């Protein structure tokens, strides 16, 4: 057992759930890597098709956990299912998840996402089974429906769409986009950058793939879909499905004249979903934004939109030195605008005070019913106003549970074309 | 066997070989990370003290490029002679200064480490009484405060012997305001220090029962009962907090002290334990302005400032707390600069610390850092340490925590 204390309320939780931890965190008792982006390459099976003694033990574990979840350990259906995975693996070197197993594993991957502040909602995920897809066109149909359903005219709903699992590796389904909706980034001739600088390499892949770019600041990027390992394919998301919020300020009338907007749907599309030894290399999932993701990081990182110096000018701020806190002060007004805009257009959005409060409650709930909750303090603490949110003063144990979401290399580094 | 760290903003990559040296446990395991735990997990005999001593002397003579030398080998023999016959040994003045400087340098949670080498070390190992401790500490303060041009300093008192004759400063910092719990449940002054205020009052302190009463020193020498001493007012530099734009801000009546002086930590060198070792530098703005003034368990002036800003304090998505918080830290920096009291803001400090980190990688092979503590408690993302990965390990000499003296001391009067 390992206790965790809240240094603001003195609540102490007692974690036993960590004992079911399978993968290495990256830490040793002599060195802590809690601030490394990807601390560990400890996967669960070799990079392409594993052998029977490699795959079944992972499969046996998940099926065990799922039947144990529904209070049917060792039942008729449980024992039959193991034997069924046994024969599938025998004759296909893989196995196929039942519909309910798919939904259980997808929801529980979200649940063990040690980095997601927005997990109090985990069991309310909508799972779209796309395991029957065969082409990039079909991938585009599935994604498009995802976006309509999730967006819900602004009343956002969490959803994941799950494309066929990895087989041998040279037949992967991928979304080459990192998120379903991102603006483009163009390397200007004078060395500067128009649009979103994180997406310059991807914006150039799209150009070199055929995309006519409008060469602006908020060009929604094309989807770039790969099916069954083949060459990826450009599709344009119908604009009427890309709900966008223009950013204005509840006080500074001049703010709208900055011509800033952002998209209302955050949909991570480049990660890998891992259930019982199976690897779903294409599993786009979406929810709704915490304000700070847009207004702190997207707008105010140096390597991102860097609107800070611009907004500070209009604020008439002494930018001669740092000790004036002109960056701090504009950062707040920006994140004030971003919130007030989304709420004004009735687009779902949550502020960092409301969401962190929820996660404290979610930790309670979890510790009380599950015996723990994995939590990555470095990522949970919002990137502005850290200590005036509850999460800051909350001790967090971090450990890796399966099912889970895993990083994976960008498909263009590992894809020989045709 | 190297370990790399990346800055996801600049994309600089640093190679850490220093982590091999460490031998003290972080608290993590291979399957759980304890990087957000505030505190993870009588005194040492002869046999534990030999290697620790050897370790330290070895690393010291290496730093002065004299490893293997006659002076190195004779020192070791001398150190063993002492432990062999008194179960302890005594650091040289050179080693004491080296050790103290490196304990700071090795403080993975300190962002201000770029100045580690400029420490002024005051040896107080000859002290024997609480009055002696008060004298030494008063000199510390006058020196460190330096009429506002603050200077880093440490004062090191006699080492632990049997855990029964221990010097301690009961004070957690050398200058802290007092806090009193009122009948009605309201709290006057600093609520952090309420329990310590009660300990003092009980021991004879006659409190002014105001909002900013400098507490007294509660000084323990040689394991005896501690003793009360009032720092001379003329040595406590204080800053009245005003705001460059908001005229009304002075009326809040806030002030803060100028000298941050940590006193309840243990300094560990060569297996020796220095249980009283107050140290001091200057302040980063956020330590007063975010945590001292705006934590809920503390002075909690957020409510009061936002009223005097006419902010909408109903819903949270108005970000009134964020907005007031910036202003309070604008005020705490402006106030110090005007009175020409040394202070660094969180932008400048993080900036410097990245430079420090990079230099420490070059010359030394790494630098242990605790991203949880290095990232400031406001505007984290727009400081460069946010985008900087950091390896964390425990190098000795180090500053450790120790239990609060009032939990473990056994009294003697009447
Ligand atoms: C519904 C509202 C949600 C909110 C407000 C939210 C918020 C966040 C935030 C702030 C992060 C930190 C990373 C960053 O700042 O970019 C994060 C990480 C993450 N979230 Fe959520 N999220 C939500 C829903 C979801 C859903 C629906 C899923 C999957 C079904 C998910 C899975 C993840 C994963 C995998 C990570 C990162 C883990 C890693 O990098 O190892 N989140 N989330
Ligand atoms: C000179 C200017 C200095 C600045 C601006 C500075 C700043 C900081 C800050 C912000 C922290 C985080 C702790 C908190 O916020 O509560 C810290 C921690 C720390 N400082 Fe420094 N500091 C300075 C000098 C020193 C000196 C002179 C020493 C000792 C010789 C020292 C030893 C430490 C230690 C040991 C910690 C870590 C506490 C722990 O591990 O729990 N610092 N410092
Ligand atoms: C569903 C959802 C909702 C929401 N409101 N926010 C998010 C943020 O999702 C992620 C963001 C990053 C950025 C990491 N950086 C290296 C680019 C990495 C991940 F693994 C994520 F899952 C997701
Ligand atoms: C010399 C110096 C300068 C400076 N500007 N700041 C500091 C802050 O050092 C510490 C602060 C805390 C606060 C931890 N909280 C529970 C109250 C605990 C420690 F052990 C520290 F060493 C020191
Ligand atoms: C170096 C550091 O680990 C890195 O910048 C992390 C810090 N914490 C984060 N927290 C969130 N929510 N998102 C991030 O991308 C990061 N980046
Ligand atoms: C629970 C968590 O570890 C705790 O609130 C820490 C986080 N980081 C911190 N960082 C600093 N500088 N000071 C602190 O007191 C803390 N508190
Ligand atoms: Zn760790």
């Amino acid at each position: 057992f390992l206790k965790v204390k809240n240094w603001e309320t003195e609540v102490v939780l007692t974690d036993t759930l960590h004992l079911k931890s399978t993968l290495e965190t990256g830490c040793t008792e002599y060195i802590c890597m809690g601030s490394i982006m990807h601390p560990s390459q400890h996967a669960r099976r070799p990079e392409d098709v594993a052998t029977k003694d490699q795959l079944f033990p992972l499969a046996k574990e998940f099926i065990d956990q799922y039947y144990s979840s529904i209070k049917r350990f060792g039942s008729k259906a449980h024992m039959e299912r193991l034997e069924e995975v046994n024969k599938e693996i025998d004759t296909t070197s893989t196995y196929q998840l039942k519909d309910t197993e798919l939904i259980y594993g997808a929801k529980h991957a979200w649940r063990n996402a040690s980095r997601c502040v927005g997990r109090i909602q985990w069991s309310k995920l909508q799972v779209f089974d796309a395991r029957d897809c065969t082409t990039a066109h079909g991938m585009f149909n599935y994604i498009c429906n995802h976006v309509k359903y999730a967006t819900n005219k602004g009343n956002l709903r969490s959803a994941i769409t799950i494309f066929p699992q990895r087989t041998d590796g040279k037949h992967d389904f991928r979304v080459w986009n990192s998120q379903l909706i991102r603006y483009a980034g163009y390397k200007q001739p004078d060395g500067s950058t128009l649009g979103d600088p994180a997406n310059v390499q991807f914006t150039e892949i799209c150009i070199q793939q055929g995309w006519k770019p409008p060469r602006g600041r908020f060009d929604v990027l094309p989807l770039l879909l790969q099916a069954n390992g083949n060459d990826p394919e450009l599709f344009q998301i119908p604009p009427e499905l890309v709900l966008e919020v223009p950013i204005r300020h509840p006080k500074f009338e001049w703010f709208k004249d900055l011509g800033l907007k952002w998209y209302g749907l955050p949909a991570v599309s480049n990660m890998l979903l891992e259930i019982g030894g199976l690897e779903f290399s294409a599993c786009p999932f979406s929810g709704w934004y915490m304000g700070t993701e847009i207004g702190v990081r997207d707008y105010c990182d140096n390597s991102r939109y860097n609107i800070l110096e611009e907004v500070a000018k209009k604020m008439n701020l002494d930018m001669r030195k740092t000790s004036s806190l002109w960056k701090d002060q504009a950062l707040v007004e920006i994140n004030i605008a971003v919130l007030y805009s989304f709420q004004s257009d009735k687009v779902t959005i949550v502020d960092h005070h409301s969401a962190t409060e929820s996660f404290i409650k979610h930790m309670e709930n979890e510790y009380r019913c599950r015996g723990g909750c994995p939590a990555d303090w470095v990522w949970i603490v919002p990137p502005m106003s850290g200590s005036i949110t509850p999460v800051f003063h909350q001790e967090m144990l971090n450990y890796r549970l399966t099912p889970s979401f895993e990083y994976q290399p960008d498909p263009w580094n590992t894809h020989v074309w045709k």
